[PDB]
């Protein structure tokens, strides 16, 4: 049965709760983006009302089937009533079309549902400063102090540069980055644009990128494989074995691959600065690991959750282990009393 982190009391709302079938009293059914964890179960057959943006409700709608009859997309930044309840979706600053949902109840209570974030201090400065947030439903991915990274724009710059230099010494070399879902595409689009390039990709990865509201998007990507020097892959394919392979499938037309793995955090995140990393060789094969994330770190989510003040935090993220709700507690007890809410 559906758990009560994904309800919202005193509305007949769910949140990513579709792989529990039927929820008894559920008359809306939220999805805030679109990764399979959160939309599981969701498929062509569901016939309840789902709620969402406009890029995920694209997503349902070309990707999945859902039948358009079930699909309510609803603006960012805007007041809507959904089945007499005012919400907000703001941007989460996760993947594409994601969002964090502010339900204003009818007894006055104020709840934030922060989906899957990134928070950032432009998230101080939206409709949530406006008023009192009482409760608040978060990602807690990396809720603990080894969790550090660095911003999305120095790994970028990162990027960048490496992908320049290694074409202007070799021009016949191949730019590969792997994928696995939606999110991270300023890692290719960037390179890609450094380097004069469109971005090459199979025809289901192209399909995903067009319902995805990025402007100027068709002069950015193709699958004509062979007219661009940045190729996507899935990520189970970046490896020395894979990526040979690959390199023989192009014919002949590039000598060289560099290839990036856009990858969470790892436990080398404690000691490298992003300028310090180096990537793993095996002849004309270069694999650089680098830790792009779409999810808080420790110091990121602490400074959200001290300037929010929420009067209870309810977890979405590791809570099946009692070990890691318990530790997840003491964290926010001890943020509580640092900040004095
Ligand atoms: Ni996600």
């Amino acid at each position: 049965t559906c758990p009560f982190y994904k309800k919202i009391p005193g509305t007949g709302f769910t949140v990513d709760a579709f792989q529990y079938g039927v929820v008894e009293g559920c008359t809306a059914y939220f999805l805030t983006h679109f990764h399979s964890d959160h939309y599981a179960g969701l498929s062509k057959h569901f016939t309840f009302p789902v709620y969402c943006s406009e890029i995920t409700g694209n997503l349902l709608k070309n990707k999945l089937h859902v039948q358009e009859q079930y699909i309510h997309p609803l603006p960012l930044d805007t007041e809507c009533i959904v089945n007499g309840v005012k919400v907000v979706l703001l941007d989460a600053n996760h993947c594409p079309g994601a969002v964090m949902i502010l339900f204003y109840l009818p007894n006055g209570t104020v709840i934030l549902h922060t989906g899957d974030f990134r928070a950032d201090p432009s998230m101080e400065r939206s409709l949530l400063a406006d008023q009192k947030v009482h409760m608040l439903y978060l990602d807690t991915t990396y809720c603990s102090p080894e969790y550090t990274f660095p911003s999305q724009q120095e790994v970028i710059r990162f990027a960048i540069n490496t992908a320049f230099e290694a074409v202007t010494l070799n021009p016949h070399a191949l730019v590969v980055c792997g994928t696995y879902s939606i999110g991270k595409e300023k890692v290719f689009l960037a390179i890609a644009d450094v380097l004069g390039s469109k971005v090459g990709m199979s025809q289901e990865k192209y399909k995903t990128l067009q319902c995805l509201n990025i402007p100027e998007i068709n002069s950015l990507i193709t699958t004509d494989m062979c007219s661009s020097l940045v190729h996507l892959l899935p990520m189970m394919q970046i490896n020395f074995k894979g990526l040979q392979s690959h390199l023989k499938k192009c014919g002949g037309k590039y000598n060289q691959i560099l290839a990036f793995r856009p990858t969470g955090w790892t436990h080398s995140n404690k000691f490298t600065r992003i300028a310090d990393v180096i990537p793993q060789t095996k002849g004309n094969i270069s694999i650089y690991g680098i830790p792009y994330s779409e999810h808080s770190s420790y110091l990121e989510m602490k400074r959200f959750v001290q300037w929010l003040k929420p009067q209870k935090i309810i977890p979405t993220v590791n809570v099946g282990t009692w070990k890691s709700r318990s530790t997840m507690e003491k964290y926010f007890r001890e943020w509580k009393l640092e900040a004095g809410y």
